[PDB]
């Protein structure tokens, strides 16, 4: 199948900073024909762990922002939603509505997300076990989402500190279609002053894992210059490495490709 | 005074609130030394699967609070969910809670705080002691006078949740701590054999007060039914507390 | 049943240390005529992060310390063994011979120790769950060991951290008598630089727990002077706290004691 | 070359080990760009039952594994429990192995440095990857040169351990590193399910080389029977390793 890349600036900061990175996905999107690409950006960050931090420009400049990338480069759009009215107008814009992983288990949400007829991605808790996400699904499942998808991004482990336990991919790919978070994985809850931290070096690393494990798509969040970004700017990747990145994805999950085990 | 949250996890019905707080409004003027607010969920907004109770509404839960207050003259409180909530909660909630997984949305958290009401944030499972500085911060900045924070486990390895003491004496540099008996036990994905070793441990730790779910029959009830603590073991649990932080309370640490 | 007091200074740094620590738990003993107290002192630190750390003057020495312990002031000796071969040499003069934690499943240590005749006293492994030091308690009785302890220390819990997980003491008096670990419990496992950390404020605290849960005895180091100690000198508490450490710990013991469930 | 360590898990017979030897010998035969390093203890001291198979002692282990040298020209690997035991099993041993739950056991560590052989030290649950500095210290302070850390697993709540593939990277800045592919899978107190697509992660992040325990009939093994790979697999596995590394070495980032 099409393996998919979802990726984009973790926060609309503005509508030109979409452009420019929607740009180099449709580049990429050229090149790389045998990959699905997504483009995703929050228009808001409404778990920041201060209240200091930037936010976004509210929902409406997002969608609108979302919009004009959908249009100037016929980009499929993600983007995530935090309370349930914001399904529906977030609906009109987004491919694939993302819940966050704070929410993975908030009912109303998940229901107002599968209703909109979209296709609708879960981001796994940090408290979530592989197994539990069954019931995740089945609750999409059950109000009307068709095409659903599970995200590893991360478990809590001790304080500050997320691990990825690989074994989550083939559990989570009884259920569901699996897409690995290779940004947020490697970020440290709280780490930093008001603020998260990160180690870039080991996102590489760890998507190498995961194609060799098996999953059937990326999530990457990409910024011009991730040091000026105005959220996760300790693990947003460079915007001039993400090719490179894709590449190697792509020919790691080929030559892994004949030994993934069937579900 | 101490705290005591009590009731029944979920609200059932008006007829289980009325008996559970008459309980509670008993042991309220047997234990004067002790503050007791009734707590009961209107919505169980979280649950695992999609077939199980969540309950009949916020107005019917708001109806039947407000029963339990102007009944008995307990103090309420209960959960929100979404921001919309806050406001309507307000008109009855003493202290409006902010579930677990909720404990770092912004809007929330923002919502609770313009009520005027006090607010008590149940520390994710995700959250580590010092990061609940962050949650007091957004609350004050929202208006928000009288802040709780509630102890109720950290995600320890798969479908287990942990209890560090620690957290106690640091989340009490910035706001109230207290102690959830009940779900700090739950596996997530509980053993009732290990609450009331738990609250020992809290008290003689040092908290501001502890937080029980009780249920008549708890092995009927729609939620943490092999969690919730049978109302009848309720006044026991509360004169041994009392005791256990009399002596305690000589060595609780300053600040 | 009598309370037991596991306390003495990490290691034996010198037979003067032993001494001068010994003349104190000796006054508290004479004091707390209701409190077993057991002074406990490592011959040797066999476990140490850096291979530049102090690790003690020998069994020879350490044993000829202790027993001067006891002579001088007729107290009872605990310390952990590390070998087989030093169980017997050990067991002339150690009342309860200790397990490291590290040790606590390595079968002909435990072996060793049973057969001495001693008590033994397993310090529960960071890795270990509390239903698994069922089959150390059967590995010591199948050895001949009739005086059984079992030690809480802490348990991993993400990199370079311990939590304490109260539930162990109801669950490990099933089958042996339960000591709370106060000093190691809140130790930063490789938290400094080639050495361990630890946060003493939270000693006293966590010790309060473990007698409000209940447990049949609490194990704590102690020095003179924990700043200029060779081996925990950030856990170790100082000497002259250790009497009002202990009064309290009586206090809380006898108003909680009523409500200690059956087992 | 890449360093594979495969064999059964505990030596159940001499003729146990001839069978697996013969085939490890056949693979060492087929892949010349691999060092096949043949391993099996003579003591599983650490067994979690006194009632639990531990082996036929030192002497009987040492034996075997010298025929196995003898007879297909492989080179050893076994774990060593206690300090006396360096100097006997040097003699067969190319490769001294430390068990996990010894890594921090300073006088082990240096009995095997003495010998002069190479040190695999299996790294402890309970370590964080960057503690393992201090562990490839002790073995240059006792005068090892050939110094190997195995990943193989670390603690995560009860009876479950996680692989945090950022520790290969890490430990690679100090010694060469290998992977436990069975071990890493089991619950302590495991999920053979598991052992090839971690197996599969391990060579996509880049390491020196990987362990796995291999039985003709693993469900007859007297230990580690529910995560000893079937001797038939083996082929197959180290292929499919070999392919990924061939294309993912060229990502390896620099030490
Ligand atoms: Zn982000
Ligand atoms: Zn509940
Ligand atoms: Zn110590
Ligand atoms: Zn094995």
């Amino acid at each position: 199948e099409k393996f998919l890349v979802i990726a984009g600036p973790c926060a609309i900061e503005s509508e030109e900073l979409l452009l420019k990175v929607g740009e180099e996905i449709k580049r990429l999107s050229e090149k790389f024909k045998e990959v699905e690409f997504v483009f995703k950006s929050s228009f808001d960050k409404a778990n920041r762990s201060s209240i200091h931090s930037f936010r976004g420009h509210g929902l409406e400049y997002g969608v609108k922002a979302l919009r004009k990338v959908k249009e100037e480069f016929g980009l499929k759009i993600t983007t995530d939603i935090h309370e349930s009215w914001q399904a529906e107008p977030v609906a009109e814009v987004a491919d694939i509505i993302q819940i966050p992983a704070f929410l993975c288990r908030q009912t109303d949400l998940l229901l107002a997300a599968a209703k909109t007829g979209r296709a609708v991605n879960v981001k796994k808790g940090q408290f979530l076990a592989p197994w539990d996400t069954k019931n995740v699904v089945e609750k999409l499942k059950f109000g009307g989402a068709k095409e659903i998808y599970l995200t590893e991004r991360g478990t809590t482990f001790g304080y500050n500190n997320l691990v990825v336990d690989f074994r989550s991919l083939p559990i989570m790919k009884q259920w569901a279609k699996v897409i690995y978070d290779a940004t947020h994985s490697v970020q440290l809850p709280g780490g930093l002053g008001d603020k998260s931290g990160g180690m870039r070096e080991f996102i590489f690393p760890l998507i190498r894992a995961a194609v060799a494990v098996g999953c059937d798509g990326v999530f990457m969040e990409t910024h011009p210059e991730p040091e000026k970004a105005l959220s996760d700017a300790s693990t947003q990747l460079p915007l001039s490495q993400l090719e490179g990145i894709i590449e190697a994805i792509l020919e790691i999950r080929e030559v892994a490709s004949k030994y993934y085990e069937t579900i």
